[PDB]
RNA sequence: CGCCACUUCAUGGAAAUAAAUCACUCACGAAUGUCUU
């Protein structure tokens, strides 16, 4: 993650949020169904973010529709932070990294592998940081009692 | 007042329409992090 953008100080809201403290008062009871469905809808989170005029609207329509249970009225606030956090990510990521790949591409001495490795997908990637910080939130809150 | 019967036996419309389409939980836990010559 880069530390100069609101992208660090929404993931570490989303930390302190949705991690639990121990007993003392009450939290926000993150939800551990979002972790897998970003994880097997990330080609199409990836097609969300790339639409430039309507991403924020796509991705809280795609969120509500997968997510439209009772159950989901809690995870609201999860759901939003997580959007937000998604959007910041993306934005920085293209910010980024987006000329550096035209020009990597462009290239002609470096390999196909070293192009790949060097070349990063910023949706992907902002896909791959939203992931990672809602598994550390489960494993931290996690238990087998 | 008497005498006397025939005819007709279903057509037109509606023939499925909306809601929910998986949800929550678990997503690895424990042992071994070197050992014997």
């Amino acid at each position: 993650m880069s530390k100069k953008g609101k992208s660090y100080v929404k993931f570490n809201m989303l930390l302190q949020k949705y991690i639990l403290k121990n007993k003392d008062q009450e939290s926000e009871k993150f939800l551990s169904s979002v972790i897998q469905m970003i994880r097997a809808h990330a080609e199409i989170l990836q097609i969300i973010l790339q639409n430039e005029d309507k991403r924020t609207e796509m991705l809280k329509n795609y969120f509500d529709n997968n997510f439209n249970e009772s159950c989901h009225l809690g995870y609201t606030g999860l759901f939003e932070d997580i959007q937000t956090l998604l959007c910041l990510r993306y934005q920085e990521n293209i910010q980024d990294y987006q000329n550096r790949n035209e020009i990597i591409q462009q290239n002609t001495i470096l390999t196909s592998d070293e192009k790949e490795i060097l070349i990063v997908s910023p949706a992907m990637d902002a896909i791959h940081t939203i992931f990672t910080a809602l598994q550390f939130i489960h494993f931290i809150n996690y238990n087998k009692d």
